[PDB]
Formats: C-alpha cells, sequence, structure tokens
C-alpha cells in the first residue's frame, strides 16, 4: 500500500442523498515527479485522470497578456477500443475535448495574480473512463489541485460538481442514466473564501427529453429551480474545496512560495497617481453631459490633449499611460452607472436595443435568417439531408451519433479587423457548442422527423456577445426549413456591475448595492462589466446559462430579478419573432423528399439482401440516392416530389413479394421467359412461390420438343393466391 | 556508359558470396543541375533515387545549433499504384519515411565542421522501387555522395550497407526473401579515415520469426556474431566509400572549395584561454571534493566570480562564457572519469541505478506498467482489439498489414519545461519505432493468438535515455495483457567515453586506453559521452541495437566486454522483472473475448450469406452485438463479465454444436419447396436430404394428410438402422 | 511562353510625337526577362488548335494589332518544338508489361446478374483465389481487371473457357467424372450462382420410369451431351 513516504491520499465523500454514494480520491507524488504538481483523481475507483502544471523558468517579455494554455490529452485507450482513423492514432482533439478545454480554462484566468508572464500550461490526460460517466467535473477539480500543489501563485483551489434536477432532487456527479432521467443538468465551479463559497462559474443545460418530462409531470425549470440548484451545489463545492486544502496543507507545501514570480503590471502606481491627479475632474465633467452625438469625439480629444500634455514629461513609455486612462475611465463609468445608471447608448437599463429579423433570404438554401439585433448581425442557414450523413464522432464520451450539429463562423471581415481564415479557434467551438446545447431539447424526435439538420451561424458583424444572436438565427432557420419545433427558442445577454464605491461614506457606513443588470452588453460594456449570464431558453424553461463571476458575486437576492429581466427580454424578442414568423413553414421542395416507411426487421433480407447492386443504377436513373443504413430500416428519399413518389412506388413494387391485393400489379426485373415452365429470379437464395395447378389448369406436360405444339394460345391467368405459404388445393 | 560530355559515373560492386551480385552505380550531372550536388543511385539497374544538397547563401544569425534539415519525398509513383487518400496525393510522410529520415540525419551531424550556421538541406526522392527491396541504405549512400559532390564543408564521404546473417553467412543489400529467411538484419553506416574504416552508426534488428528459425536449427544471435557482422560489413563500407571518393575526385572537385563558408564558433579561443587561466586548478580542486550536495552552490559561486572579473572586462559577450565554463567542466569530468574511475552517482561503474516495477495500475485498461527506473519514470498500456481494425499503411515498402503498433508519448510536463503538445516530432517516432522493432520478434503469431495489440508508452518524467524504459514497460504491458510472450525482453542504455589522457608523462605523451563503459546514461553523461548503444534483448539473443559513435571509436577489443556488461544489466533487470511478474496473466473480462473456429470457405454462401445482418440483430436483441468476420473467428464485443460469458457460450453451442448422435431428438421445419425438391436446414456441417418416395414405406404415395388425422403424435422414431446411415422424416 | 515589352518611348522627339510602338514580342522568357517584362502569354496547343492561354497585361496594353503577330510567333515556336517532339517520339509506344494490363469486355445486363449479380462475397472469393479485382456497374459497361499481366491472361482464359467454351469438332468425345450427384438432377456448375433443371423427357433418354425403389437405384450411369452453344455465352439445353 502506502509503505513509502510521499504518496499523500485524501477523500471527498458525497452522500448524494438516496441515489447512491460516490467517492472522490486525490493521490499525489506517485506519478509525474518532475512536474510542479502531479495530483491524480479517482471516481468510484474506475475513473483515473492525471493533472500536471509546469512553470517556465525563463520569463517572457514580448507577451503582454497571461499565456495560460490548457489542453486535455483525451487518449483513446481509456476505454477498451482502438482509434478508427486511417493512421490508428488519436489526432487533433475532438469537439468534446475542446469543449472540456474551454470548461477548465474559463474559471481559472480570473483567479490568478494580475500580470503574470511566465508560460503556464495545465495538462489533463485521460486514463480510464467507465461507460455512462462524463470526464468534466473531476477533470477541473484535478487541474485545480495540480495548480495548487505546484506552488504557483494561485488564489485558492476551486471545486467543480455537476447537479441535475432528477424528480425534484439534485444529485452530484451523475451518470448517463440519471441524466436521461433528470430534466436539467449544469456544471458549477466555485471557490470558498472567508468561510463562504462563491459561484465562480456555471454552465447549464437542458436534456433531450425535458419537454416530455414537463408534459409527463415535472417542474418547469425557471429562476427558482436554478437558484435551488446553486444552493444544492454549494455544499458539494465546499466539501471538494476542503478536501483540496487538506491535501495541500498535508504535504507541507502551498505556504511560503520558495520560487518567486516576477510580475509585469501594465501601469505603475506613480503614473497612475499622476494621471489621475492631473485628469481626474475635467474628463468626468465632459462625460457627465452625455451629448450622445459629439461626446465620443470630446472624450477622444481629452485623451489626446492629456497624452500630449504628459508625454513630454516621460519618454519611452506609451502603453502604461493608455492603460492608466483606461482605468480612469473605468472608475468613472462604474461610479456613474452606480449613481445615475446610464448606458453607453444613453437609454434605459431595462430595455433591449432595437432589433429586426428577416426570413427567407438565401435563395437555394432550405432556410435562412437575418437576426439583426442592433449592431450584431447573424446569418443562419439550415441544410436538411438524409439520416445517412450526420456527425458520427468516436471518443470516450457515450455520445456516438449527433443528429443535430450546429457549426459556427467568426469570419475576420465581420469584426472590422484583418486575420487569417481556416480552422476555427476555441472560442468559436465554445460558442457553437453553447448554441447547440441550448437548441437541442426543442428539436423534434427521430421517428416523427427522420432527417439530418446542419446549421451554420455565420457572423456578419459583431460588437459584443454574439452567441445569443446565433441561437436566434438557428431557431429562425429551423422554423423556415420546416422542422416542427415544439416551441421557438430565444436568447439574450445579461450584464451586471458590482458595488465597489459607497455613498460618500466618510463617517456613514452604507452600501448601496445598486446591482444594475444591463439588458444588453457591448464590447466596451463587457470590457468594463463585471458579470455576465447570457441565458437562453423558451417561454417556459431555460436551456443554457454561462456565468463567469470574477470574485465574490454571491448576490443571493437580486439573481431572481436579473433572471426576471432576462425572461422579459426573451419574451420581447420572441414577440418580435412571432410578428416576423410564427408557425413552422411548409417544407421547401428544394430539399430531399425522404418519406419514412415501416418494414419488418426479418424482412429486410428480402428488401435489400446481402448489400446488393441495382440500387446505384436506380439512383442514377431516377434519383433514389438511398444507401445502406446502419439502423437497417431503410427510409428512401428523392430530391423531387413526383420523383420521390415514383421511387416509393417502384421500390414498394420491387423490394417485397407484395400480396396480390386489389389493383396490385407486379413490376420486377423480367430477364427470362420460357415455355417449359416459369422462374422468378428475384433474389438469390429464395424463389417466389407458385402453384402448379393454378398455372397449368390441372394438366401436366410430357415433352417440350414434340408435345408442345406451335400455336399454344396461353390464356392462363392466376385466380387466387393465398397467404398460407404452401401449395394445396381441394 | 558515357552518353554525354560532363556526366561522370562509376560503379560499386559487391560479391555477397554465392547469394547473387548486385551492382551499385552513381552518376552525376544528368539531373538537378542547379542544386549543389546531383547524385543519383542505382541498384540492380531497377532502383532509382536522386539526392540533392543546397546551401543557403545568406548566413543565419539567430540560430545557435546546426540547422541540417533532411527530408525524403517518398513519392507514391515509384511503384505502379495511385495514392489511396481522399485527395489522390501523398500527404505527410509516413512512418517508414520518417524512419528513413532519422536514419539519414543521424550519422551526418557529427561528420560536419563545428559551428556551422548556414542552412543546409538534403532531399532524397524516390523514383522506382522493385518489390521486396528496402530504400534505406542506398539512400544514405546517395545522400553522402550528394553532400560530397557539392563542395560543402564535410568531414568525408560515408558508406552504408544493410548486412543480414543468413545460415552463418552475411549478405549485403538483401531483398525481402533472404531477410525473412535470415535471422538478424543490421544496417551499418560508417566512413574510412587514414586508410581504415570506422563504424559510425549501427541499427540492429530481429526478424518476425527469429525464434522459430533459431529453434529450427541456427545460432543464437549473440555478441560474437554481432562482432562478426561488423567485421563482415567493414569491406562493403570500404568499397562504397572508395567508389564515392573516386566519383568525387574524378570531377576535379572536393579539393579546395571555391565557395567558402563563414563559421560561428560557440566560444572564442581568447575567452577559453581567460576562463581556463582564472579557473585552471581552483575549479578542479573545488570539484575534487565530490560533495554532490553544494556543488551547484559552488559552481554558481564560480559563475558569479567569473562575472565580476570578466564581464566587466569583456562586455557584450556572455553566452560564450558559459560555453567555456561547460566545455572546461566536461574536460575535467572526462579526465576524472578516466583517472579516478567514477561517475556522477559516486558508486561503482558496473552498478545499475535503483529501479522498481509495478503491475495492474490503470484500472479499466487491459494492462499497465510502472517501470520506474530511477528518475526516468515510464508508463505502458495495452489495448487488445479485433483484427478487422489495425494499421493498414500503404507505401513503397513491402509491409502492408501491421498487427503490433507501438505508439509513444513525450508530453511536455515530463522534463520539467513547457512545450507544445500535438503531432509528435521525429525523435518520438524514432524511439517508438525502435521499441516496436525490438519487441516484434517475441510477440506470438496470428493463428495462436488472433488479436490487435496497440500499446502507448506514456512518458511521466524522463531525464536521459527513455526508449529502453519504454521497451520494459512494453513487455510488462504485454505480459499483463494475457498474450503468451515467448520470453520477456528488456534493455539498458550503455555509455562509454574515449581516453584522451596519458600515464603522467610530464615530457612525453603516451596512450592509456582504459575504455570505461558506463553502465547507465544520464543526459549530461551522453552529452559528454562518445559512445552509446541502447541495446535490448532477451536472456538468449539480442533484438535491437543503436550505435552512435562520435568519431574514431573503433574499439575492436572491448565491444564484446561492453555488450557483456549490457547482458549482465539486462539479466538483473529481468530477475527483478520476474520478481514483479513472471507468467502471462489470465485474460481480463473487459477485453473482447474472441474464440477460434474454422468453417468451409465454399459453404458460407448457402446459410452464412446474411452474415452482416440477422445474427447481429438477434444478438443485439439478446444484448451482445457480434462483429462476425468472414474468416470464421468469432469477433464479439465482450464488455460485461456475465454478458461475455453467456455470449461466448451461446456462440459455442450454436455455431459449433457437439456433433449429432443417433437417437438425438430435435424438431426442425422446412421452409423452401419447389418442383425439383426441398432443402433441409437443421445444422451446419451436414445438409440432410429428404424425399417423397420413401415417405410411402415402399409404396406409391399421392397424398400424406390422407393417412394421418388429428390426435396422432409425430414422435421422431428410429424406424430402422441401415448400413448406409441415411434416414428420412415422418 | 511569349513575352513582349511596350514602346513607351518615341523616336527622339523632345517635342515631336511619333507612335513607333515597337512591340517586340520576345519568343522565350527568362526569369529576369519576366521580372522586367511587361507581357506574359504562356500559350500552349497542338498543331491545329490552341488549348490554354494566360494573359497578364500590366497596364494600358491594348495592342489590338500586334497580338496577331505574337500569336504567329507562338505558333512558329510551337511547330518547331513539335518537330523536335516528332524527332524524339512519334506514335504511342507498346503498352508496358510492368503496368497493370486491364482488358475490358462488353456483355448485357443479364450476363452480369448471372455471373456476379449483386456483388456478394463471391467477387472477393474469386479475387483471393485468382488475383483479379473486378469493378462492375449496371451502366452497360463491364470492367474486368487483374493487376499482373499473367493474372490478366489467366483471367481472360477463365472467362473464355467458362463463358465461351470452344465448340468441339467431328469425332471427338469427352469423358468426365462427377464427385457428388443427386436424384432430382445434377448440380453441374454450368452457370455459377444458379442451379438449373433436367426435364422429364431427357431424364431417361427416351425411357419412362415405372418404379422408384425396386428398379431405379442411386449410382447409375448417365451421359450428358451439348446440344447447341451460342456466342452470347449461354448454354441452352433442351
Amino acid at each position: 500500500a502506502e509503505i513509502d513516504e510521499g504518496v499523500f491520499e485524501t477523500t471527498a465523500t458525497i452522500d448524494n442523498g438516496s441515489f447512491g454514494t460516490r467517492t472522490i480520491r486525490f493521490e499525489t507524488g506517485r506519478l509525474a515527479l518532475q512536474a510542479a504538481g502531479a495530483v491524480v483523481a479517482y471516481l468510484d475507483d474506475d475513473n483515473m485522470l492525471l493533472s500536471a502544471t509546469t512553470a517556465s523558468k525563463n520569463p517572457k517579455e514580448h507577451f503582454d497578456f497571461f499565456p495560460l494554455t490548457v489542453d486535455v490529452e483525451e487518449r483513446m485507450y481509456a476505454a477498451g477500443r482502438i482509434p478508427g482513423s486511417f493512421f490508428r492514432r488519436e489526432g487533433r482533439p475532438s469537439t468534446d475535448a475542446i469543449l472540456t478545454c474551454r470548461l477548465i480554462d474559463r474559471p481559472l484566468r480570473p483567479s490568478f495574480v494580475d500580470g503574470l508572464r511566465n508560460e503556464i500550461q495545465i495538462v489533463v490526460t485521460i486514463l480510464s473512463l467507465d461507460p455512462g460517466d462524463l470526464y468534466d467535473v473531476l477533470a477541473i477539480n484535478a487541474a485545480s489541485a495540480s495548480t495548487q500543489l505546484g506552488g504557483l501563485p494561485f488564489s485558492g483551489p476551486i471545486g467543480g460538481v455537476r447537479v441535475a434536477l432528477i424528480d425534484g432532487t439534485w444529485v452530484g456527479f451523475p451518470t448517463v442514466d440519471q441524466i436521461e432521467r433528470a430534466v436539467f443538468d449544469m456544471v458549477v465551479a466555485g471557490r470558498i473564501v472567508e468561510g463562504d463559497v462563491a459561484i465562480m462559474m456555471v454552465e447549464a443545460e437542458a436534456t433531450e427529453n425535458v419537454v416530455e418530462l414537463v408534459e409527463g409531470g415535472a417542474q418547469a425549470p425557471t429562476e427558482s429551480v436554478v437558484a435551488a440548484g446553486l444552493e444544492a451545489a454549494k455544499p458539494f463545492i465546499a466539501a471538494l474545496c476542503t478536501a483540496q486544502q487538506e491535501l495541500a496543507d498535508a504535504a507541507g507545501k502551498s505556504g511560503k512560495p520558495t520560487v518567486d514570480f516576477p510580475v509585469f503590471p501594465d501601469y505603475g502606481e506613480d503614473v497612475y497617481y499622476s494621471v489621475s491627479s492631473v485628469a481626474t475632474d475635467e474628463l468626468a465633467a465632459a462625460l457627465t453631459i452625455g451629448g450622445k452625438a459629439e461626446r465620443d469625439q470630446r472624450i477622444d480629444e481629452i485623451k489626446t490633449q492629456v497624452v500630449q500634455r504628459l508625454a513630454d514629461t516621460y519618454e519611452g513609455r506609451e502603453k502604461e499611460v493608455g492603460a492608466a486612462l483606461r482605468a480612469l475611465t473605468k472608475k468613472l463609468v462604474r461610479q456613474r452607472i452606480l449613481t445615475d445608471h446610464f448606458r453607453i447608448d444613453g437609454r434605459g437599463i431595462t430595455d433591449i436595443r432595437a432589433l429586426s429579423a428577416e426570413v427567407a433570404v438565401v435563395p437555394r438554401a432550405h432556410g435562412s435568417a437575418l437576426f439583426e439585433r442592433g449592431e450584431t448581425q447573424i446569418l443562419g442557414v439550415t441544410t436538411l439531408d438524409m439520416i445517412k450523413m450526420a456527425q458520427q464522432i468516436d471518443s470516450l464520451g457515450p455520445e456516438t451519433s449527433k443528429r443535430y450539429m450546429h457549426h459556427y463562423n467568426f469570419p475576420p471581415f465581420s469584426t472590422g479587423e484583418t486575420g487569417r481564415v481556416g480552422s476555427p479557434k476555441r472560442r468559436e467551438i465554445g460558442h457553437g457548442a453553447l448554441a447547440e446545447r441550448a437548441l437541442v431539447p426543442v428539436l423534434p424526435s427521430v421517428e416523427e422527423f427522420p432527417y439530418a439538420i446542419r446549421q451554420v451561424s455565420e457572423a456578419l458583424g459583431s460588437n459584443g456577445s454574439t452567441s445569443m444572436g446565433s441561437v436566434c438565427a438557428s431557431t429562425l432557420a429551423l422554423l423556415n426549413a420546416g422542422v416542427p419545433l415544439k416551441a421557438p427558442v430565444a436568447g439574450i445577454a445579461m450584464g451586471l456591475v458590482s458595488d465597489d464605491i459607497q455613498v460618500e461614506g466618510a463617517v456613514d457606513g452604507v452600501v448601496e448595492r445598486r446591482f444594475v443588470t444591463l439588458t444588453d452588453i457591448l464590447g466596451a460594456e463587457d470590457a468594463f462589466g463585471d458579470m455576465d449570464f447570457k441565458v437562453a431558453g423558451t417561454k417556459d424553461f431555460v436551456t443554457a446559462l454561462q456565468l463567469d463571476t470574477k470574485l465574490d458575486g454571491i448576490p443571493s437576492q437580486v439573481l431572481a430579478g436579473a433572471l426576471e429581466q432576462a425572461k422579459d427580454a426573451r419574451l420581447t424578442i420572441l414577440e418580435v419573432m412571432a410578428e416576423a414568423i410564427d408557425r413552422p413553414d411548409e417544407m421547401s421542395p428544394y430539399a430531399p423528399r425522404v418519406t419514412t416507411i415501416k418494414v419488418p426487421v426479418d424482412k429486410i433480407g428480402e428488401v435489400i439482401g446481402p448489400k446488393g447492386k441495382v440500387i446505384n443504377a436506380i439512383t442514377e436513373e431516377t434519383g433514389a440516392q438511398i444507401s445502406i443504413e446502419d439502423d437497417g430500416t431503410v427510409f428512401v428519399g428523392a430530391t423531387d416530389g413526383p420523383s420521390a413518389q415514383a421511387a416509393i412506388d417502384k421500390i414498394n413494387a420491387i423490394a417485397n413479394p407484395q400480396l396480390p391485393t386489389v389493383g396490385e400489379r407486379f413490376l420486377g426485373t423480367v430477364v427470362k421467359t420460357t415455355d417449359f415452365g416459369a422462374f422468378v429470379s428475384l433474389l438469390p437464395g429464395r424463389d417466389g412461390l407458385v402453384h402448379i395447378s393454378k398455372l397449368g389448369k390441372g394438366k401436366r406436360i410430357a415433352k417440350v420438343e414434340d408435345v408442345v405444339n406451335v400455336g399454344d394460345k396461353l390464356r392462363v391467368e392466376i385466380a387466387d393466391i393465398d397467404k398460407r405459404g404452401k401449395i394445396s388445393l381441394i
């Protein structure tokens, strides 16, 4: 066992009520000795991931941001399988790997000492994944433990758990079974400070059967239930963080940092003091008028005047004074928004910016959308095709066949600046994943609507948040394409500014926490904002959330009000949508007309046979571009409507030995006809059953050469064909 | 022939005894006129490669190493075939191309003028490759000729041949047939200096059936036969290098270079004199204590004092100072490892550094290994799967279907420095290929153990040599995986330094040639070493070897002793290794439990025709999807223990039932009937036949139902036992 | 490739203006000539008709009268290089044995369905047993292939010995042996993938059958003779 010193193990016990108990263990020191921090993780004792963070000794100069680059080596051998690629090796990390990478990276950057320059990378390699489990929460927990153990400057460990509303109860670290049983899952990452846990980050979800459960008996996910879920997630985070700190202080490390890290602040305190003291009041006075027409030009001219005024004094320093002006205008806009609460546009705080939506723009495509909310412009397009082609990833997760894949784009010409175009970055994948995760539950079932949907959310220009516009374009396109949505979906971005300055407060202690939740966020608004939710859902139940608290948010009182404002914005957006388009439109004939049919499973051997030919010939000659389906039950389709109907008739005629019903005719492949009998060579192995006396009128033949006379008028017609499957007359 | 004025050609003849003679020819000037070097190569007038070397005129400053970038354009059209990729074009060079790239790049860097910075690239393209031939040795020979002809600063031409021991005889440049017949194939590359050949590189091998040949009558490949192979390869190298030299000096070139090359010495001569003078004997005396604790403190003390007596004196020159310190340090440690006969560890030379091994670490995977030799900690995991999926590369080489693929990993957090994780570099591929080539001979055959083995050698912190640890972890993962290895195999890196020192001699200079063979290598040890083997083999016969002599090694007396030291090291490894685990373990349930069965090929098309369907559907309804392969092997997905056991049981009881006996009662049914008879399908392996004439008990029978009415029991009765053993139903 | 330079200069003329547009079309281009050139064609074609062009006017070219002459110069150079061609090689050479000699045949759709049909595992079995890969489409064309030239002659031999047996001459008889028979008929592999029938007229060679068990036994002697063979690859027995 642990006979040697250096392998420090701990436990993280979670009850999860009466739905089973799972244990989480962190063991350090046995592996990856050289890396600064080598914690591993255990769930149920059948899950194993190893985390490691390594600090570059040589500091970086040309960098100006924090170069924290996280990555997950999602090795294929954790489950008992071999990669299916042409090279038999894991390639570039898949979509789920990049999603988990963004999941781990997001609640780590704010919790770092400002202005760190030495390159820091966190590696989380997967080693064993039981089926039905997700490698998200314990991965981020392990990474937090790893960066904690290494002695890096870190503001305490962060825990991460998944909760799920299953039958009115929340469970931690659920498996796929309860995830299907539950109606609403979210990940929650947080840190405890001063004895209270603060929700650093939460990424929500709606399952693939939430509508059925809500109709079948459940509670509609709303602000109350998500608040309850946060409350239920708090104790699990507390337990995880306590376990992490027990591990950290057990090793005797994470106390005094033996290795110091040179910090690179953007601006000095002296230049800050000088700039603020020389330009504290005139800039505020010029801002307070808010001309809304030339106020911007006035503020630029103040920046120019101040920078020429204090650029002669100090030579060779340019960026720091710009950052100092940024911080100045920062403090002024926050005090202004906490005292009189004006937005950059100058209008109210509880009203959405002007918007407009158009439908049926792209001519040939099966759908279109021009959701044009203010400056943000998003174009969405559907492309319906046969269930033959769809997302078919292979990875450690249990997901195998994605019917609905939601691509995305951030072309450089949209933002207003140049840049290379090619493989999308991680932000693109994250936003597209959020859009798909938000729009999945309302999409219809497979059986009612057997089709493959692909949605591309082109971004034709964007100022701030742009994923919600992508969701709106996606729903517009889905209704225009003919997909029978259960309920149109919509999204909106929700900001919030904290209270850093009180009312005067020289002798009076009062905290006017005027938690202004701005109805929408601009790029500058997100720059000087402190909070963001970006919720999205239908009229009744939310679908996605993304909260990225910097620190010590914990409103616990106005979160309901912010959710209510988001809900009001969502209903306004949906009302404008309904004024634009309301009901699922008729399906446009340019799409392939695939009509489902029902056949017995054992009868497929007669329908398709041993993967036979002639199917491609009929595809070329008529347009029956159907191929071998994985499910077996074949749904043939054709692009043109009349062609689709003709295909239905001819395949229904050729594939089956159809009963001689009323008006039934036989149209097969007649290659040979002879007079010494008859043969139906439909498919090898089996032959069409015939009756000897119903064809020969109860008379036999002796010879073919002499007996068969030239002149035999064959007035032979079948009278009755029964379904017994044998030959017997009276 | 001389078919042009200015095109010079020559020959390279080899006897190869009675196993055929293959002429080798190089002709220059006919192709690639513009590049500085235009050598092409011929083997048996049916193999063609063209080698070119181009020197960049503009010097490179920011570079500090030698930027010799070599690459082989393994053009797919050398054989008569088209690339099978989605774009019909050769993509990134395949594994064998990278292997040849490392094969050529390895014994060229030492044979260059020190401190060269001008970019030099060698391109070796393929044009024709007869099947059964390997494009390795003539490629490096042609590249050597190309670099010699171009007038580049070069030590001298190098020759390389592939020599294989067959039936006690060595044959150079063999085809695949003799290679399969042979038991040991070696590629030797070296130059000739002062009239004597010097072996500059060796890369050994063991064939795919070496053990069966050696047990069928042969000699076990040992140290003596390795020395014999080196001796037999010497004349071929001599002849090849002679041909290269006559080709070069025939052109009138390769004497005084018209084009000169400016060099960038690492450290200056004067700074070397200064550093030596200030730290001649003080540094030696300080290091003589061998404290091994504060040595870093005192060398940094020397560094700071060197700063304060030279950096003020000489400014703008800092890196070459440190180069001087490290060169002088390597000089002292070399002379001391000669005189005092001790290494960095401080203990005996013929002593293996501490080690430990563990088994069954990764829970879910089919195997594991924690070979933890000192600092270099390595991990290995097996993953058994079906034959249908495996490596199926297409290239010029005759290898098509690879069963055992041995991946490798060098994650950045291992060494303790940051890095970019993604596509592996050339060193990763080279080490992984060496490991796979060392392990392949002992792995069992297809028929006894039909499985697809894929193993990854994760590196969890490595200091110096790490491929041998990968091989050890490989044999552990295979042993724990359940595959019956013929004999476990390991290997230990072998170090050795030359002797520039003398026996005292205050006035004369003598030769004291005590070749101390370091039995383990650290990174610094190989940095200031001159000899490294990395041998690996079982108790009886070696499998791999990698010799990389710096220059003028030619021991010829102690190579056997060093190999015996390696033999003792690997015997100690294997003893501890068996102390860890000895015999192949029982097969783990999580693996796909495949059984072995045989079927008539001609008879599959009657009842086994469905194959891809029907059976899969029913066994998925019963909960075990089976991917039955056409070869007869039962490829079934065996995930759960009880499920897998029931699956293999039903399969064994359904596909190969115990052969029927007289008196067995089973109730079958007929499904097909026509005018020419009826097919009876009861069991595979015997197609029973029935008729209607015998159904009348030796009397004419027009109808059957007329005799039997309701209430009669159709008990299967043994009416009579005839000598023919043929009966009919009732 | 044809390259020309525009005459931006006049004949002296400090004040005189003469349009002496010496549009010199350089018949061959070097790298430096392209660098300081002003016109690129890269025209290519056969003796009769051109195929490709690539025009790269820098600025204000519009010759409209000397492009014809440039094309004639290109045609002359093309004819010269094609004469050098003809001196080098003239007619398509012999089809090299090393490359895969694939020979095609044309048969109707009915022949395809009988021989292979739905492309089951029989195609793979034939490929493994002989070494010939066959790609068949129902568009009317029949591609039958084998990589090696010897494999190709083996494949054509099997096709023209199974589908198209040679018609025997007068006086020759062939004696064959069967490995397993039946009573319903013979499982002779005249057409793969299909089993025929033997009529009641020729079962007894003109003899009626009276008793099944008492007289007729299993293991009797039966001879088969060909009636007629067509060139369509059929074996019609009546």
